[PDB]
């Protein structure tokens, strides 16, 4: 039936028959009325009951004999006549109201019912997640009211208590007593709002007005929310969300639930609390108004299994109130005012009519309650103590259980109550033995808790201590918490895309996905030699900078705000930002990259860019102190970083307002220079002493002083330890600035004389000119392949990929080998003697160059692209012709559209031939740039050129090419054109940008080139080969300057952390939203004075009445 | 996942009934283009045969998705279809070109000189202009596009709106 | 017009995908030339004798009640933020 | 001195005075009524 309440659950039917109150009375024959009203014990009629077996009675008598001895009438027992028989009441209640449905659900059941099956029904059938609170409420069962301050205080309390611990309320389900006031309060509060209250009603089944209705199987239950007080039995408060109503077997009987309410809650305390947590579910228990019976079982709660406090409150009515008096007045140890039973007896009987004796007896009872008053709590909320009943709630469950301090933070800790913890739990004058600060944390990061983390960092924790090798190898590998789909992926990759079914995660392995993901030739301090033997070995598991360890776990597991906050921990605050930055986008990548089950990306590209702002931020701080120490901070090897650079890293995530920011480029500017001062000499004097070279002893030079910001090789480090005349020649060649104007200067020769080569008539062997074309291109060639051999990636495979990647290195492989076909073709041909082109392998030879050099003049805009001024025009040029595709396309329709009808018209005797592919785009292209072929539309005309294709139908060409030209020169050109123009604007909006992370790339190329330019490059390829074959810039810092940059580092580490805090303080609407804020106490307190000034004069005359 | 049902499940696919009626129209247009260009003797060709067989039941095809709309009263079957650009060309399309295969067929054939006969010039004629229905038919194909979509919307509008310009 | 068109290019394009998917999920599979096979097997057919979700009973309760819970969710947040 | 947010900043500065000194009269109010049941002890 795949109703497993229909089926393991089950109801209460009564099955027998015992007249209860038969009273012959009226209507003179006795069948009549004893057919009228006959009751029974079990609470119904013979005829009401009828039961396929309680029939039998409404026809002959009552289920039994006549008379039938009252020694056995008595004798009914629910154990005796009661069989249970499917449930018929499994449906869910749709309480109609306000402009919502506040939907609901139900069930009937024995109470007997198993403790363990009721919660397989609450968790597993109605899918309720298990409670880290249960709020036990026990007042009223009569409809008692309040005032509005009571009203108002109590209810967030009782309320956010319940939001904070994911709590799940228990009341009877009935709006006469705690329950309308319970569900009340969360009406008001809009506790609904994207947000649920748990809320349940143990009730019984048989009061329930419309129970009748409720009946049947899974249904959308019409309870018909009528207030009609004539159903005094109840009216199902409309806010509590289940109803367990306990099918006992009775109808108007009452007390089905006070076992069973109870059992589930003993059963509630019996689980635990999130596994990492090792605790059974705390249970408070609350008194509203309450009767004599609600003090009872207080009774039932201090001196029970394992003792559950009570939360007793001031103010609501005649039993939660009086509590407090007995509470107030009586001694830690309950101690009375001999004269209180003298006088209590007296409120007894004056709240209750409960009596004198008996009130002795309540009383008396009351304190037997009172002998331990460590374990109750009356929230006074008059002169606010706990300042809402929640703060009270919370508080109660730490104290009185003899539970220890760790005991009660990691329930806190469970429950996110911060405020709860270092109020309490951290208060002056506490144990906390050995661990229990270092197993919280444990149990704080693992969890996701920061605010716990941020805490005990502050009471007495130290990460330095506590990050052994099990414990942050267990901290990686648990599936408790918030947990990443993502790298349970990325180890498959790494281990050969094979996983043992258990397998447990090492730091090694993880050690190869950092590998992997910051990508290049990292080397993660997991993976290295020393590292790798200790762990499988394993005092000196103390890893020495931990707070690095974590913001990688934090970033490989999603866990942004345990990032964001270690992160501000520690030291090297600049790096760490930089490699989440590259963590998580390359994540970010392998998201959108591997595209299985996972996802989630687009989060992970906005935890990048929040990283990568912060080290932009600090860039600007720390240079707006020190300009020259602020370079030297983007140039200083990490050694916890895989001996990296700051700047390096930033590249890497291709973070471009970090590369174009000041700092970088005024570094970038002298790196570009070297040991050259231009803003002493130009450009045009590096020119003159290139091709004059006694013009370089005539230069301004550099010092050490003004070079010491600046990354520098072995050499030029050396080179000016130990200003002669040899080392001002070393300066000059090997600088940047020089290298770049001195193979730009050959490179206009080549183009020179390669220019002269193709327009010059060629004879069969090549001349000086031509062997020296050769010869740059030979070697330009090999300085190719070195700085692919030579890159910076490791993998061959991504050494190519990389620089195949870029316009002008795709074009000059084509133009590289293109020009050896031609060579070998315009050498490699047997010379005719009679005429140069009539060996056709010559020709094409010659005609391979001359459009080979076509090549050669578009890389000149690699050089102009230097520019700040021209760059962002070659920009747009490819931008233009790369995304201009689909508007040429329907160009090229247009002109199909025009050319086949023309030439179809005017041509109507053709047989198939290749003319007919040139004469269909031919004249209609040529019309795109404004040529109309005037004499040749019209070609019947007079001043036709054309006048042999006059014929029939070639009248129709010239309103053919009027459409084709308003079409195609008017609206697509320009259609084109409006394209392009807004190419424009979106690139002259970023070109700058752009232009400053491109200078990176660039100058780094022109400090690794050889100093000799593509013809005598060869020399130094020879040199710098037979130098290995036989046997990059580094910032050199000496200790008391490596020193000082750390000072200056932490010095504008920390002045960026205060300055965000002062000025998000102050703010610009958050003022006046922090006004507004202020509206309500003022509101408040002038009520409260306001109200007071009433109470003020009253006095004034009374004392003068 | 059986192999019968593996073909079932390709070509019964919204993405591959596009790239096979694409390409059947592109190789149309290949056929039809190569009609024009080339002469016509008497009777058609092997690729005006292939020609008119598409266009016939092209539109065959274009009834049928009226007939088969989501309307039920045949007048608004029909004002609905009818009020889309390239429905409007398909149906001047049809009717025009066999007006044409109906002149260049029913056509007395000279034998002195095919250009003598004035019924068969019209209806090479037609064809000729005509196939300007057909090249422009594929703006339609290239508006799927998320890219070249967006041109194509331009075009109509700016030719929609330009009326009192020209008319200065 | 240019600037006009790109402005609401891209929800007009969006809005347009549906009757072009929807004419590809009911148009035959074989091409205007060969289409008069499917259109013949297709009438004799209907001489001698359209996409809808299918769920289960078991599914098709469900969607219901994330309809309910998504119907919920949205009234409860507008005010709140309001 | 008339401004359009200076005004509202000159506000919140006002709005502590008040905060405090309706603090200021408001813990005397309870200073207050305790008093005048004092004097009717
Ligand atoms: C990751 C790297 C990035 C950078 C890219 C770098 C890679 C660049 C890659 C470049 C590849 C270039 C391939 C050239 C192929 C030539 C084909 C050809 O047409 O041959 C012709 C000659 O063939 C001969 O062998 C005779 C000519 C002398 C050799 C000159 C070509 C070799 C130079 C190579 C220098 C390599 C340069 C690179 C050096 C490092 C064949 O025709 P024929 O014999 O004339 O015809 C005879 C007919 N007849 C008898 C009727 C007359
Ligand atoms: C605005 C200025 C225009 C005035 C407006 C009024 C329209 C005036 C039009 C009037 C139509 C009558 C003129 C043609 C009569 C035959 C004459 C002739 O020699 O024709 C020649 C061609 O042309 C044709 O054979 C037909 C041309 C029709 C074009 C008109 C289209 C409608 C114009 C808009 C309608 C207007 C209203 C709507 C506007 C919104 C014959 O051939 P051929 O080219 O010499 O050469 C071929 C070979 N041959 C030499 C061996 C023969
Ligand atoms: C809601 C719907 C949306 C979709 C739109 C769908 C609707 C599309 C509607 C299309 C309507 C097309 C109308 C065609 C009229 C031809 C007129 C003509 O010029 O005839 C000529 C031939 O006439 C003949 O009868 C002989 C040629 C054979 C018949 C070919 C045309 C019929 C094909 C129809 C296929 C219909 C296709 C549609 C099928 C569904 C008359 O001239 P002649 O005899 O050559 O001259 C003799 C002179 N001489 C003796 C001196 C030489
Ligand atoms: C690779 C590009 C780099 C930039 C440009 C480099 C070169 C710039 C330098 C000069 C450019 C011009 C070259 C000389 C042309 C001579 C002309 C000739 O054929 O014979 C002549 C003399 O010839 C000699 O005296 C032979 C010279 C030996 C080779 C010199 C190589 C030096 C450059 C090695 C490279 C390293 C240096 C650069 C390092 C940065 C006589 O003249 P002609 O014949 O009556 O006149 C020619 C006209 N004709 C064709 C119609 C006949
Ligand atoms: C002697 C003379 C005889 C020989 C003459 C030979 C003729 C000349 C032949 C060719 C021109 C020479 C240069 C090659 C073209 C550039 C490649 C390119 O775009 O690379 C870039 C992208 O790369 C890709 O996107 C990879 C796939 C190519 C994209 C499609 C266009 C090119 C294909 C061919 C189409 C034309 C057919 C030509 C091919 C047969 C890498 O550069 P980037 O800086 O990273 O910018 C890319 C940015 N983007 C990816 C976002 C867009
Ligand atoms: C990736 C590498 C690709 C290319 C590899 C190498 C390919 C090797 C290619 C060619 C080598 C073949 C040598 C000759 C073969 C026999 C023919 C012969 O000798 O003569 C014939 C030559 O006929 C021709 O067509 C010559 C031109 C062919 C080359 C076309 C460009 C290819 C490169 C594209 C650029 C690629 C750029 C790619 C860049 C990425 C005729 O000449 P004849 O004998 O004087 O005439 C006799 C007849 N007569 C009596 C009427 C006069
Ligand atoms: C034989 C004729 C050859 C000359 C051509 C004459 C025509 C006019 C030519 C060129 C004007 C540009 C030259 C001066 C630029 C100096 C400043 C500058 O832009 O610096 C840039 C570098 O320099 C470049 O990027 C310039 C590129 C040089 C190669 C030119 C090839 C194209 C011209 C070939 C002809 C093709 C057209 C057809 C005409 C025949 C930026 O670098 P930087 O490190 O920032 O610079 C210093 C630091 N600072 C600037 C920050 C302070
Ligand atoms: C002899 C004849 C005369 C010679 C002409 C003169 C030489 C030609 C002149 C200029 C050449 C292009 C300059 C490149 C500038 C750099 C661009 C770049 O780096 O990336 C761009 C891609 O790059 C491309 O798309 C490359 C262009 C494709 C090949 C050019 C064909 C030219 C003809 C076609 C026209 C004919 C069609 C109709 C003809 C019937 C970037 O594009 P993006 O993706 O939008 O941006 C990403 C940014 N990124 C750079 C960071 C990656
Ligand atoms: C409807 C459009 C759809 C797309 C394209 C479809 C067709 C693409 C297929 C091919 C394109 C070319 C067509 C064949 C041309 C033959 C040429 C000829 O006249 O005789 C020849 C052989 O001819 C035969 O053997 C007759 C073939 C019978 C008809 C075949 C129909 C198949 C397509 C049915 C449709 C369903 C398939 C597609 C389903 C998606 C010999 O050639 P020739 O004569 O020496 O040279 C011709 C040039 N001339 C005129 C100058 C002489
Ligand atoms: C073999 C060759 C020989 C034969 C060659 C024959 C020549 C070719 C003849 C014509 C071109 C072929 C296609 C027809 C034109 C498109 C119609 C149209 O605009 O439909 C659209 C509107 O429809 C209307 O608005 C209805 C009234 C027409 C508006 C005025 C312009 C067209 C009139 C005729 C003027 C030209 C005179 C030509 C007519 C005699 C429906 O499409 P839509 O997607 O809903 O867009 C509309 C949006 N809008 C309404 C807001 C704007
Ligand atoms: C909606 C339906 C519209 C059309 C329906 C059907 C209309 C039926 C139309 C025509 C059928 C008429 C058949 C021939 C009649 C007698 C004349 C004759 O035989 O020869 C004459 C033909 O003269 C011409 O002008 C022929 C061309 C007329 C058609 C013009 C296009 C109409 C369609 C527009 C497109 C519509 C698109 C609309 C789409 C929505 C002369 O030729 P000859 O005999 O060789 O010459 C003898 C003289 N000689 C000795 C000097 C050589
Ligand atoms: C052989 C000759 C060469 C062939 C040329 C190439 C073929 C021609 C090329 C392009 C053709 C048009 C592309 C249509 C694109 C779709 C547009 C559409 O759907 O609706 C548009 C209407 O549509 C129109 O107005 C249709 C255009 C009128 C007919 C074209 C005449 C061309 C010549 C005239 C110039 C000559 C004048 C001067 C000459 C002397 C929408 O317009 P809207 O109301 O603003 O928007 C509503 C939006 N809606 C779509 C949702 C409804």
């Amino acid at each position: 039936q795949k109703s497993w309440i229909e089926s393991t659950l089950t109801k209460r039917e009564c099955v027998y028959i015992i007249p209860s109150s038969k009273d012959p009375h009226r209507c003179l024959p006795g069948c009549q009325i004893c057919q009228q009203l006959v009751r029974c014990f079990c609470g119904r009629l013979v005829k009401q009951h009828a039961c396929f077996t309680a029939s039998l009675a409404m026809k002959y008598s009552d289920v039994k004999l006549g008379e039938h001895f009252n020694q056995a009438i008595e004798e009914w027992s629910v154990e005796k006549h009661t069989e249970q028989s499917p449930t018929d009441a499994y449906g869910v209640i749709n309480f109609q109201g306000g402009s919502h449905s506040y939907r609901a659900k139900y069930v009937r059941l024995s109470y007997d019912t198993k403790p363990e099956i009721i919660l397989q029904l609450l968790l597993k059938e109605w899918q309720m997640e298990l409670p880290k609170l249960v709020i036990s409420v026990h007042g009223g069962m009569q409809k008692f009211e309040l005032h509005p301050r009571i009203k108002q205080l109590l209810g967030k309390g009782l309320i956010k208590a319940a939001v904070t611990t994911g709590a799940w309320i228990l009341t009877g389900g009935v709006n006469t007593g705690v329950a309308k006031h319970v569900g009340d309060a969360l009406k008001e509060h809009a506790s609904r709002s994207s947000r649920k209250i748990c809320t349940i009603g143990i009730a019984p089944w048989g009061v329930i007005e419309n129970r009748n209705d409720l009946v049947g199987r899974d249904v959308v239950a019409p309870y018909q929310t009528l207030l009609n007080p004539l159903s005094k039995l109840n009216v199902l408060n409309n806010l509590h969300s289940h109803f367990i109503l306990v099918d006992d077997g009775t109808v108007g009987k009452y007390g089905a639930e006070v076992r069973l309410r109870r059992e589930l809650e003993k059963t509630i305390n019996q689980q635990r609390i999130h596994a990492r947590i090792g605790q059974g579910v705390p249970v408070v228990a609350l008194i509203f108004e309450g009767g004599p019976n609600v003090i009872l079982t207080v009774l039932e709660y201090l001196q029970e299994s394992p003792p559950v406090p009570v939360v007793v409150c001031e103010g609501t009515g005649r039993a939660a109130d009086l509590l407090a008096y007995i509470h107030k007045q009586t001694e830690e140890g309950g101690n009375l005012p001999d004269a209180a039973e003298p006088d209590i007896i007296s409120t007894i009987k004056k709240t209750f009519n409960f009596g004198q004796s008996e009130a002795v007896h309540l009383f008396q009872t009351m304190m037997e309650c009172m002998k331990k008053k460590e374990l109750i709590t009356v929230f006074h909320i008059g002169s606010e103590d706990h300042q809402d009943i929640d703060v009270a709630i919370l508080t109660a469950l730490l104290k009185g259980t003899n539970a220890s301090a760790f005991d009660q933070l990691i329930l806190t800790l469970a429950w996110d109550r911060v405020d709860i913890a270092k109020n309490h739990v951290f208060v002056y004058g506490q144990q906390w033995l050995v661990g229990s600060l270092e197993q919280a944390m444990l149990d704080a990061l693992v969890m996701d808790r920061v605010s716990f983390v941020k805490l005990l960092i502050e009471n007495g924790v130290s990460m330095h201590k506590f990050l052994t090798i099990p414990r942050l190898e267990e901290l990686y590998n648990t599936k408790q918490g918030p947990t990443n789909p993502m790298l349970f992926h990325l180890i498959r990759d790494v281990k050969q895309g094979n996983l043992p079914p258990g397998y447990k995660i090492t730091l090694i392995d993880i050690g190869l996905v950092i590998e992997y993901l910051m990508g290049g030739t990292y080397r993660c301090t997991y993976t290295r030699k020393r590292f790798r033997l200790i762990y499988n070995s394993l005092e000196t598991k103390r890893f020495p900078y931990p707070l690095n360890e974590l913001l990688i776990w934090a970033c490989l597991m999603k866990r942004q705000v345990m990032a964001r906050f270690l992160w501000q921990h520690g030291e090297e605050s600049m790096a760490k930002a930089l490699v989440a930055c590259k963590i998580y986008r390359s994540m970010a990548y392998e998201a959108k990259q591997s595209d299985l089950v996972d996802d989630t990306s687009e989060e992970l590209k906005q935890y990048s860019n929040d990283f990568g702002q912060l080290a932009v931020e600090l860039l600007e701080q720390s240079f707006r102190q020190d300009e020259t120490m602020a370079m030297k901070l983007l140039t200083y090897e990490l050694k916890n970083w895989s001996n990296s650079t700051c700047l390096k890293l930033a590249v890497s995530s291709r973070l471009r307002p970090f590369v174009a920011h000041t700092c970088t480029q005024m570094l970038l500017s002298d790196m570009w220079m070297g040991r050259l001062n231009m803003r002493k000499n130009s450009w045009y004097k590096v020119i003159l002493s290139i091709l004059v070279p006694p013009a370089i002893l005539m230069l301004e030079y550099k010092t050490k002083a003004e070079m010491s910001h600046i990354p520098q090789s072995q050499d030029a480090h050396q080179m000016t330890m130990e200003l002669p005349i040899t080392r001002k020649f070393y300066a000059f060649y090997h600088a940047p600035i020089v290298k770049f104007w001195f193979n730009t200067l050959a490179y206009l020769g080549f183009l020179m004389l390669y220019t002269f080569v193709v327009l010059v008539k060629m004879e069969q062997l090549p001349s000086v000119q031509e062997w020296i074309v050769i010869a740059y291109i030979f070697t330009y060639a090999i300085e190719k392949v070195r700085e692919v051999f030579m890159s910076e990636a490791g993998k061959i495979s991504q050494k190519i990929k990389v620089w195949f990647s870029d316009y002008f290195n795709v074009s000059d492989t084509i133009a590289i080998i293109s020009f050896f076909v031609g060579f070998g073709l315009r050498f490699g041909a047997k010379w005719n003697y009679i005429n140069a082109y009539d060996n056709h392998v010559f020709v094409a030879g010659r005609l391979i160059y001359c459009l080979n050099i076509i090549f050669w003049y578009v890389r000149l805009l690699d050089f102009l692209a230097v520019n700040q001024q021209a760059g962002p025009y070659v920009m747009m040029i490819g931008k233009m012709v790369a995304n201009m595709f689909y508007i040429v396309v329907i160009m090229a329709l247009v002109l199909l559209s025009f050319g086949v009808p023309r030439k179809a018209i005017l041509y109507p005797h053709e047989e198939p031939s290749w003319s007919l592919a040139k004469d269909i785009v031919f004249h209609p292209y040529w019309m795109i740039f404004g040529e109309v072929y005037a004499y040749e539309i019209d070609v019947c005309a007079n001043d036709s050129t054309l006048p042999t294709i006059c014929g029939p139908g070639t009248w129709l060409t010239p309103f053919l090419q009027a459409v084709y030209l308003f079409v195609q020169y008017i609206i697509m050109v320009n259609l084109l054109i409006a394209f392009f123009n807004q190419v424009y604007l979106q690139v002259k909006a970023i070109s700058n940008i752009v232009w400053k992370y491109q200078r990176y790339h660039f100058i780094m190329a022109y400090h690794e080139k050889p100093v000799l330019p593509p013809p005598l490059i060869i020399l130094s390829h020879i040199v710098s080969l037979f130098c290995c074959v036989c046997k990059g810039p580094k910032l050199f810092l000496t200790e008391e300057d490596q020193k000082k940059l750390h000072d200056f580092e932490e010095q504008c580490v920390e002045m960026y952390f205060d300055e965000k805090d002062d000025k998000f303080n102050s703010g610009s609407e958050e003022r006046i939203r922090v006004t507004f804020e202020r509206v309500e106490q003022m509101s408040i307190q002038i009520k409260e004075v306001g109200d007071r000034v009433n109470y003020i004069k009253r006095s004034l005359q009374s004392l003068d009445s």
